[PDB]
């Protein structure tokens, strides 16, 4: 398992130690607080009422937790995901961002503390 | 395991069908949208910035998802819990509740969802 | 999880730390050389040639692990169980014993290394 | 998870559909009853009263189940494996073996049954 925090100002996101093989059943938690900007905070699901200005996943609002697995797009992970497994056959290690608009990471605050676990299977 | 809802008006909370028991060690995603008054709404730790004018677990903020195991005080859950295990001597049902001073969840909006299940022990 | 040995001459038993609960799936694994009586020693599947002439268990072979779940009757261990849910209206701790004759158990050697889990549910 | 029968007569073993990566916890439970040649059966440790002729698991007994994991070398399995970790760069598919000298394995009779699962890690 693997324990760690993902800051909000890091465009090129935080890697894990965990590496998504086929057929891997995961679980992550996500908890904290962190802007894309202004003065108050929001958690990993991010700012609902946001605009989407080009952010790096157009499934998730601004200021979410998302992931990618490899080579693949951006996955939304929000506040976590339950004993869930990748679609469309992709693998590899497991990099988490935050959800904003390339270039304008350096204005963003705070940081989520995201556990993840592999499951039975 | 166990999926389900938990509205923001419930002053009685969401009882699951988890027992737990001595030992178990549990998972919990939570997720969603939920207000205690206010036009905007939070995610499931609640307002970071609201006073505690008399909740129901003091331990969290107010418009937080938090638990009860059997009759247990309340205990927050927040985002949710990763391989988590209760304190000594507490067993029952979890039941599920928002957050809020009672008496006053008249003017509270939405509802989180919430993944639970037990993990290997 | 539980780890320990169940000596062949102890005619009570060895309770183990797991207090079986409704809804556990449990995975249990044994392993070693015992005798009920002979030179030759078996492992915890017991020996298929020997007659049953009055076992605490009759659905398991004299030499075989057996356990019971609180105050149940006897349930074949043999080298264990894969992911597994107890009859309904079974709990309790669970007791490892080996099956021999009741009376009969002074002149039997050896022990079995036995692991018990309880997996995700 | 993998479930079927290792067979005592099929020198070349039995490729399962494990693969086992690194970080992978793993348990396997098997059962049974085979021989190498005799009239008489054992279980999955085999018979610890046979010499070792030349068996490709100088580490289990004549009789005994075991493995390899990708370019491994033997590794025993004997009645199961609890919650197990590999070595450092050991990686791939799982084959299961029936411990025998090679050239000799067209008199053994019999099988074992045997689960394999991953573990949560
Ligand atoms: O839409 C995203 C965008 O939102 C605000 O304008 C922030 O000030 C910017 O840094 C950027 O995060
Ligand atoms: O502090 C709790 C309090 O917050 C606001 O005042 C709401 O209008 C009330 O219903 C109550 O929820
Ligand atoms: O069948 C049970 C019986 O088998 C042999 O006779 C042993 O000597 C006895 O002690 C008893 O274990
Ligand atoms: O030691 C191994 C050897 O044991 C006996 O001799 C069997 O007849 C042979 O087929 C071979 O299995
Ligand atoms: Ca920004
Ligand atoms: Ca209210
Ligand atoms: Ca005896
Ligand atoms: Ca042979």
């Amino acid at each position: 398992a693997w324990k760690g925090e993902v800051l909000a100002n890091n465009e090129a996101g935080q890697v894990t130690s965990i590496i998504y093989n086929p057929g891997d059943v995961i679980t992550i938690v996500a908890a904290g607080w962190a802007s894309y900007g202004p003065t108050q905070k929001w958690g990993p699901q991010g700012d609902r009422e946001h605009p989407d200005q080009g952010l790096i996943c157009h499934d998730a609002f601004c200021g979410a937790l998302v992931m990618k697995i490899g080579n693949s797009g951006t996955i939304p992970v929000n506040t976590g995901l339950f004993r869930w497994v990748a679609p469309n056959n992709v693998q590899g290690a497991i990099t988490l961002i935050y959800n904003d608009v390339p270039g304008t990471y350096g204005n963003n605050s705070g940081s989520f503390s995201v556990n993840i676990g592999k499951d039975q299977s």
